[PDB]
C-alpha cells in the first residue's frame, strides 16, 4: 500500500523555476522541464528501483515521489562525493542535512532512503495537522515542500515553496515524481 498519504499525480504543480532549469541547461521551465530532468536521471535511478519500491511499500509512500526528491536532491547520485553534497552537509540519495539528522546507513542503500521518507514521513503528518482543512493531496505537497525547509515555512497552500530552494521544491519534485509513476515507480 502506496497511498496513505495523497496520490501526486492529484496535485497541481507549476514544476521547476527557470533558477531550477537553465542551471541544468534547459531553455524552458516549468512541468516540462520538471519532467525532462527526471527523465535524464532515470537510467541512474532505475539503479536503486526495487530499494526505492520496499521502502515507498514499507513506509505506505509512493515510490514516485521518492524518486522525485532523489531526482532533485543528488541526480540519482550523480552529482555526489562518497554521498557527500558539494558543501558536504547533505548525505546520500535523499541528501538528509547532517545539522539536523544524524544520517544512517550507506549514501545509497534501504537505511538511508528509509531515514529520508521517514524525515519526508513525519513533515507530512506535521502538515496534516497544521492544516486539517486542507485535503490529503495538498498535505501530501506541503510535506514535500517542507522536506526542504521546515514546517514553519509552510503558511499557506500557494506561497508554500517560496522560502525552499529555488523557490521551487515541492512543485518541482512533485512534477518529476509524476513523470516516474509513468515510468515504473
Ligand atoms: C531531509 C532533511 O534533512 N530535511 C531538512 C532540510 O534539509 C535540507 C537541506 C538540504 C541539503 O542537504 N542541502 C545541501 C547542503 S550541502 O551538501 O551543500 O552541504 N537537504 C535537506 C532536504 O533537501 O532542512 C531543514 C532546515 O532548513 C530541516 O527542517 S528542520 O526544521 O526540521 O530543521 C529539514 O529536516
Amino acid at each position: 500500500r502506496t497511498d496513505c498519504y495523497g496520490n501526486v499525480n492529484r496535485i497541481d504543480t507549476t514544476g521547476a523555476s527557470c533558477k531550477t532549469a537553465k542551471p541544468e541547461g534547459l531553455s524552458y521551465c516549468g512541468v516540462p522541464a520538471s519532467k525532462t530532468i527526471a527523465e535524464r536521471d532515470l537510467k541512474a535511478m532505475d539503479r536503486y528501483k526495487t530499494i526505492i519500491k520496499k521502502v515507498g511499500e514499507k513506509l505506505c509512500v509512493e515510490p514516485a515521489v521518492i524518486a522525485g526528491i532523489i531526482s532533485r536532491e543528488s541526480h540519482a547520485g550523480k552529482v555526489l562525493k562518497n554521498g557527500w553534497g558539494d558543501r558536504g552537509n547533505g548525505f546520500g540519495l535523499m541528501q538528509v542535512d547532517k545539522r539536523s539528522h544524524k544520517p544512517q546507513g550507506t549514501w545509497n542503500g534501504e537505511v538511508h532512503i528509509t531515514q529520508g521518507t521517514t524525515i519526508l514521513t513525519d513533515f507530512i503528518k506535521r502538515i496534516q495537522k497544521k492544516f486539517p482543512s486542507w485535503t490529503k493531496d495538498q498535505q501530501l505537497k506541503g510535506g514535500i515542500s517542507a522536506y526542504n525547509a521546515g514546517a514553519g515555512n509552510v503558511r499557506s497552500y500557494a506561497r508554500m515553496d517560496i522560502g525552499t530552494t529555488h523557490d521551487d521544491y515541492a512543485n518541482d519534485v512533485v512534477a518529476r515524481a509524476q513523470y516516474y509513476k509513468q515510468h515504473g515507480y
